[PDB]
């Protein structure tokens, strides 16, 4: 068609990654910043009539690449772009979406999809919302994408043991029944979510039969990673075989890359829509898989198809 | 203040109760239909710079109870109300709040949310939302409140037995959880959650050790009640004591009488925020705890502190 | 072009009708309740880049046949409809358009309105508004088909007899005096009106010159049928032959069937806007025309040409 | 309160009257033109946290009057008014309310009341609407008051002869039936609305019995005042003793004055809602009644009581 | 495409030059007035999925011609215009654009662009807004075309003497340096710009070399055109050998023909975004140089190729 | 009142001064980082009903200042907030407010205005707008305060020679010779402004009588600071006794420390709307004039009176 792509600074080895497997290139823009810190931005070539695809994850640093985003679908409304689809392989703030107790919290995530939809966002690509329903955050259409699909595929593609599948906490058991059955279920486990009351210590117990099995955690994300090591050590604690945590997004604030080479989990996999650090870079246990393809079918049968 | 309290017909009962609470009477209001089945509101007497309060849930008949509160909102703001707060116990259509897979579904708690919006709402209240993220479907303060108070109290008000909490499915588990340590924890168990293959059969297999245990469902809400027979059973089958079903909205769409009379629960009890029907009201195994106290001192606090 | 049909459960007949007429189908989607009343739909087809057409009229049951417009409405609008044409034959609530000396009434046609704006409708069509203002309270452009071309077309096909026509109010003398000058005029007449003080009896007097006429009255609806039958008795009370009486929607609400049954009206006429009941469809005076034809051309030339 | 009243130019001497009625003045506002007929306006006092109301009839120049108001309200908002009530004695542009036969027409009424919404009035007042729906063209309190208690009440002030009332066209039917049923009815007449063929002449026909009577004819407004002569020949040559001709709304645009002292009314009668040319003040045939008053009360009780 | 071009009776002459550039002819719409001064407008030709232009600058009288655009643009929404292009050579009320010391004045400029929005338009051109940052009043694409390639053009076309640029207040600075550089810089040159304190006379004294310099005076209007007759004079005192003066839009409001005829400019050359009136018409001095084909280039671009 | 402020970590210093001279406290608010970056806000007080001040300027850096702000405006908001009054002393984002030549470049300035405004903000605070027509970029009342009385306060305080104002650039002018009136006027001055062709080099060449006098130069803003120092020495080669350099905001990005000490400029006095750095803190040419005083004033007066 008139398909152009565009990319910000969140995810530019990504955006090209999709470019290539679509056989086109990323558009002429300046996207940086002023001496004082905020965004410069010029598209570089005639968007007039065009349907234009930003991809841009609303990663670390998250507010900066929000602003990016939010400031290149200006310019290209105002550019005369027939079309704007945002695609925002891991959309950030997903986290905070109510506000519990009634605390006196911002519903972040949808101001971040009042501000898109604002300046302009005709539809959005996301992988994996942390819940679904921020999908109706938005007035516009919204298909929310999973990785699970090339997550299975690398399950399968090393196999070669028991295995049953494990939610690392109370809130991705769903996530984690779904892999399950996805794989050839068996299995299932959880975990505790066990204070009270003197020493705040964790993990505590696990539900499930884990005697000699090769185990799987599984969960949207990883941050931190105390998570999913403290399940790891859990895991093995009940002679689980190998550790194998998968999940999409690969955040990894504040320590996890200590807390992942300090961990027991023999392989930890995870998805491309955040760029890893050089500390994880630098890391063995860690191997990243390509959303690559997916985002780049998706964006495609907006050519126009429907997905499956 | 000028605080004034409307009611519709979805919950009249309710709305008395949180009245007399309140120690003020129903604002004169006509609300039924016109022979053809459009509803007819006139609102008998002067808001103009009140701070009224409509109270109607948004249940069976849905959308009628939901059309009565929208033009009972556009009557009250068209005659110069100060401001309207709709407090609706049960929030119709909370169920549908994604698109799975990209299905061409409806977002239709965000249709609602929206409809709401646009007729002039300035706040609501609803009690236990099915996901809490529905607060992020409005544009305007979102007051959620939790019935687990009053249900914990009768809990205890009965004890004189074991007892540990249950989740009937695998979306309710963090609801449950909950209850397990706002009581005194333990304890904890989940439900199957188990096809393929060759027969649609359920419940198939329970985690958690249940062996004497008088034991404590609890859910958000009853519909069919299929959900809960066929966990209560599954606990029976393990010895379980006594099986006391709660939950704060009793739905009962579709042969639900006919499944709880010929349920194994000794008791179930349920909020009323739902008027219950004929067949149910004829039901020894029921009995309804009252949130209208809650529900006043909520709107109360709407003079104005902040909840707790 | 990527021209598709839906249709909901108001007027399932007359939505096949414009389809056969426009040589398509009705397109796949499944419409809907939950077992608790509230409406499930899913478009089970690729509706992406499609100039869709819902045709529902807001008829009987009224919220639940509006809400069902809403929501497909939703969904289609989720899916990347291209454009949505609202096609509502009768448009439900369109007498309620006004707040006469200040009544605290909601203007609930323009809630419709409004609701219908919000979920995202591009344009509606409809038959013969109650008042033809209501195309104002929009704020996207209305097709307000008038159905008294096919009438006068039965009119005329019949003839055989003086005739004149007569409007059975105060408020249809402009529908009426229309249809006498689109017949070959004369004649006119209107209705008493005529209250006070005692009893509350009507009809009281006709003004015009009705001596042998065989008479034609003509209205925008018919709902219960006591405005016309007080109508068609005066009229034969002056020696009127036969009394036809022509409507475009006949609702039909509350004990018309008997009315009519007990009438003096020898015929009456009715478009298919609005589907019959069974007691009406079991009844030798009612006949009806079909607007499939009209409707047809007209979302056709939504092609796109103009109207005429 | 901190009630303050602004007039622009369309109505100041109305402005001033109210303004006396309510025991206070008019606001310090620069309000006129720069030199090439753009309009300026300055607030010149604080009316930060206050209650406005900006009497300002949209009349001829139309406009320049409902520019000047726009603007008015503008300055106000950015300046902080409490709340913006506009008190637009006639509504300009009210005519404009449909699209016929899908005319490719403007709504302008609509216009005017969206332009309103958009620059912020957070109500408005207007005297006799042309079709009472414009209430719905807003999204906003509207009271719509009557001016025909005022003209009842000269009327009787009068009375002193038979007397009948007569509508003079097929529009105003309801109009004139309701004070004709206000006063002692009887009684009723309509014009003719009589073409075909040959020769576009008017009026031709009444309906009624006016022997000797002593009529009154009433409309909501005069334009042209061509309208109204026909049909005050037309009664006359029935033998009508004194045509008196009421109406709220005095336009008189196009030649009126010279229609009026050709005309064979007695009196006409109208209210102040449109200031009087110097022809039509220099004429014995027309009187005016104050709505100062009636104004004045209904823009105290927003106070706030209602209205009554 | 399907290009139509419209025009009201703002600019008539100008907008069937653009036309005739373009090699059509002006759509067929009825714009005029009822009897009364409200804008009547009809299109009287099919604009169903076309892309239109309206050409109408709201120049004086800006009231009229500002109505006249919107309404037009209402007509042509609801008639199903596939986009809305609104070509405002001259955008009036540009000038007002702030509240310097929180004055309580409207910002009206913003208050068109809201209006304008509202309406349904898709996109405006307008040539030399008075502050570019009106761009941002929009929430829509605006093209700022700029006239001085056509004055430069006509600068060197006469060429012959000297010369230097000057800038004839203090605001206009930038505009002038901008046109002093686009020449052969140099020069440039500024006028005070000073009181106190006893006699309110100007000009003052300028700053620069103007010896025996041929000067070109240039500015983005002349209204009054006292501004400019007080520095052409002032200018002539420096022994400047002739003085031409010019500007994009020629407004001349309140007595500036005779300014201009007692001015010591030799020649003033104005663009034709504004006509000129009977009086400066028949004027030696002055001279208009067309943007009729700038115009049309600019709306033909949006076939679509950018500018440049 | 029910007066709050809160501050975000813009500028927490000035925040803290604003409220001594108001003689209350910040409001207790968590306002930090999740550990990746995103921003966590929890109000921890009751603010419903409160007539609230969050006091943040938008500067670097400004993406993460922007967020908190925007963040902390939808927390108060969703928890019944009264009124929301954003203060915010330096504009972020201000420079860019236009698309010149039809540049594809976003308008930030607006993009902000607009996400305020969906965000709630009720009305805003800012010193000396770069341009203030960005008080029309909102939707909402803007008080753009003139933090130059203090300046020139300031300028009296030292006096002791001669002096006159400069205007550092084209830009500027304006804003200078405001400054040289409200002196004791004269005297003014511009800068060069001249390029082409062969060497990018700067300054050029003033205009103005610099002989003896000790100067004042003045702009809004001091970014980099290659600016003023290249006007510095401009000035100081034509004699110029001693160089004040007078501005309100205080960016100092890329270098402008070294530029400073490097400088040839006496003293270089700013506001305190933005933090300086610690190389900026650790230099004797710089001093820092406070606006909280002014800050305190008018957030005050919005008690509500007017400014003044
Ligand atoms: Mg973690
Ligand atoms: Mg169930
Ligand atoms: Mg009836
Ligand atoms: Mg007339
Ligand atoms: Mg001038
Ligand atoms: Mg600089």
């Amino acid at each position: 068609p008139d398909m152009k792509l565009f990319a910000g600074n969140a995810t530019p080895e990504l955006a090209q990654r999709i470019a290539n497997r679509l056989y086109t290139s990323l558009g002429d823009a300046a996207v940086g910043r002023f001496s004082d810190g905020e965004v410069s931005v010029q598209i570089n070539e005639n968007v007039r009539g065009g349907d234009i695809f930003i991809i841009q994850s609303t990663c670390a640093p998250t507010n900066d690449n929000l602003m990016e985003l939010v400031v290149m679908v200006d310019a290209l409304r105002r550019a005369s772009a027939g079309r704007i689809t945002a695609v925002i392989p891991y959309f950030g703030y997903a986290r905070q979406d109510r506000r519990v107790r009634s605390a006196r919290v911002p519903i972040t995530a949808k101001v971040v999809a009042d501000f898109l939809s604002s300046v302009g966002v005709d539809r959005v690509l996301t992988v994996d919302l942390h819940a679904e329903q921020i999908q109706g955050f938005f007035d516009v259409p919204v298909d929310n994408v999973f990785g699970s699909p090339i997550l299975l595929e690398d399950m399968l593609q090393l196999n070669l043991d028991n295995p049953i599948v494990v939610s690392p906490d109370i809130g991705g058991v769903v996530r984690a029944r779904a892999i399950a059955k996805l794989l050839n279920d068996t299995d299932m486990a959880i975990i505790d979510k066990r204070r009270p009351r003197a020493n705040v210590s964790q993990v505590m117990h696990i539900i499930g039969d884990v005697a000699g099995r090769d185990c799987v955690l599984v969960d949207d994300m990883i941050d931190t990673g105390g998570t999913l090591c403290k399940a790891a050590e859990a895991l093995k604690e009940r002679g689980a075989k190998r550790v194998f945590a998968y999940a999409t997004h690969p955040i990894f604030s504040g320590n996890a890359a200590n807390n992942l080479r300090n961990s027991v989990i023999d392989e930890v996999v995870v998805c491309d829509t955040i760029p890893l650090s050089d500390e994880i870079k630098s890391l063995p246990n860690v191997r990243t898989l390509t959303l690559s393809g997916m985002l780049a079918e998706a964006i495609r049968r907006i050519s126009n198809e429907e997905s499956i």
